[PDB]
Formats: C-alpha cells, structure tokens, sequence
C-alpha cells in the first residue's frame, strides 16, 4: 500500500502469476472457468470474492487479471475490476484499450459490477462485459453494488461495450455461498 | 508494470503528498486544490485535483491529480489518486473506521460516475466541489451515467455535498487548459 513516490499496490503470487504467464482461452467459458480460479485464489490470499480479467475479445488472450485486494491493499477502489483493467492498459502502454491498431478488448468478470467499477469499464476502453453473477447474487452475500443509473446495462450497450450475465452463474455462486459460509 | 498496480507521482505531487499544511476555511482548501490543478496541466496531467483533508482540523492528508495519459490508467482520476494515497497513508481501506478522524474530499470539478462511486466506498464524510458538470461537460470531458439525484444519493449516505465553491477560478482554469490543448504549438503555453 503505503510509499511516497506511488500510488502502489502489490499483488499476491497468483495474481503476479496470472499477469504474467501466457494463456489464450478461446470459448467465453474457458475464460469464466479461469477467472473464477481466481477467485478461489483470492479468498486463499485473505481478499474478496471477486476477480476479472481482460482478455482479448476474439483470441481468448489473457492480457491481465485482477482480484479484490481492498483490504489486505488498504484501498477501497481495489476491486478486481480497476485492477485488470488499469493492468491491461500498462501492459498495452495506453490508458484507451480501444484506440487505433489494439485488438478489441472484452473485460471477464466474475460478478456484475458496482457504480464505481461501471463508471470504471466505461473509460477503460474495454469492448464488452461478460459477468458470471448477477447483482442480486453479490448483494445477498453482503456486498453493495451501489447506487448504478436505471439501465446500467443499457448504459454500457450504449457505448460500443456489450453486455452478457449469468455465464457460469452457478459456479460463480458456488464461490459466492462458500466465502459467505466462512 | 505488471507485478504491482503503481501509479507514479509527479515530483510536485510527492510534495504536496510530503508537506505537511492545515487549511481550515473551505476557500482555503478549495485553493491548494486548483494550485495543483495548473500545477497538474504543467505535468501533462489533466485539469483536475483532489484532495483529502481532516474536515474539523483542515490537516491535509492526501493529494490526487489526472494521471490518465501520463500513466496510462484510465482509473487514475484525482479522486482516486487522492481518496487512495489517503487510505495508504492512513494504513486503512476505510477512510471512517473507528479510530480515523472525519475525512473531506475538496475536488476541483464534480465527480464523474467512476469516482461517485469511489466517494462512496472511501469513508470520506464530505466531498466539497468546485466546477458544476455543466462546466466540466462544455470543455468535452464526460462525467458518464451518474445515477439521477446522484446527489441526494449521496447526502442519503451520511455524505455531505457542496459544489461550486471557487467556481470562477474553477473555470478559468479549465479554460485555459481547453486554449492549450491542440497539437499545433502556441508559444504562450
Ligand atoms: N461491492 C462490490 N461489488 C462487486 N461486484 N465487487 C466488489 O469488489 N465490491
Ligand atoms: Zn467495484
Ligand atoms: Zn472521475
């Protein structure tokens, strides 16, 4: 967390590993089943049920990959959205992952995000949305999604950003109910 | 990067993030905000700062400006910059954990719908505001989707708003940045 010349915020190993380990998955599931990995992995390293990642839209190229790490990270803006995206755009040495000449970029999450996370796909640059569960699934294992616009999904379709849920809804639930449990 | 989410800090930043300073008037916090919004334009950063302060003390606390292009990171508004250099600094996710003072939050422009959100995870108790939308809007920066009455949202969330304070300077600022904005070169920026 705290330095003086950064805003800083470390990863455990398998999110490093995540980051920096090639993987290509192609069907949207294959991408899911691996977040969802993460997930698990972030529970084991003491973080919230929550990751993502972004992959490339078409390839199934994992570009980066992020988890919860708001209170092992002391910050409240680490969930795993912000940090595969913000991750995807150093990597690709640009803060637009839809300017000209970079593949589209699609960020896989494992649940549907909050207002600020919305807020956070819009300018990411991101292509699409593919959530595994839905809002009513993370607020009814106490977490707040916030107070989104009506028609969040809308909002985001209305941007050149697709939205797709409940792909892997279950498994993602199973994770959900688990950590809930304990 | 890829083993760390880091955002590096402009030499005038770390300063601003090292020197300690107590601003109790709210035209007095809302002024070492824009200081470090034309500092920031001068840093290729955006026309935008933050900060967080002590609300009954006026302690600055922590600091934030646009680092989006510099940093690459569409994520790294001056809210967030500085609503997470104060939770590092404070060693807290929770800006209202017991223990923590109240925290403030003086921005130089209403919040888009990203760092709306933030503010309401921070733990800050009061975000203080100075350019309207509007003005934000009108110079080509898109605040996004907020939520209708995002404003009573938040004040229903124990969250106390003021917007328009030094409103004028606000502008100007975000102007002149707007005049020095396109590629050809004008010497006088
Ligand atoms: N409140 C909340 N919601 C989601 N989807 N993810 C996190 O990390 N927090
Ligand atoms: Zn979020
Ligand atoms: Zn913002």
């Amino acid at each position: 967390g705290h330095m003086n010349d950064a805003l800083h915020i470390g990863l455990p190993p398998f999110l490093v590993q995540a980051n920096n380990e090639p993987r290509v998955l192609a069907a949207p599931e294959a991408r899911m089943g691996y977040v969802l990995e993460l997930v698990r992995a972030n529970i084991a390293a003491d973080g919230g049920p929550f990751a993502a990642a972004v992959f490339e839209r078409d390839s199934g190229l994992l570009i980066a990959a992020g988890t919860n790490r708001v209170v092992p990270g002391r910050c409240s803006a680490a969930h795993a959205e912000i940090l595969a995206l913000s991750l995807a755009q150093a990597k690709l040495d640009t803060h637009d992952l839809s300017a000209d000449g970079l593949p589209a970029c699609e960020l896989v999450t494992s649940a549907e995000p909050c207002v600020m996370c919305f807020g956070a796909v819009i300018w990411s640059g991101v292509r699409s949305l593919v959530c595994a569960a839905r809002s009513d699934d993370v607020e009814a294992i106490g977490f707040d999604e916030g107070p989104r616009p009506e028609n969040w999904m809308g909002g985001l379709e209305a941007r050149g950003i697709t939205v797709t849920t409940g792909l892997l809804r279950d498994a993602a639930c199973a994770l959900l109910r688990e950590y809930n449990a304990c």
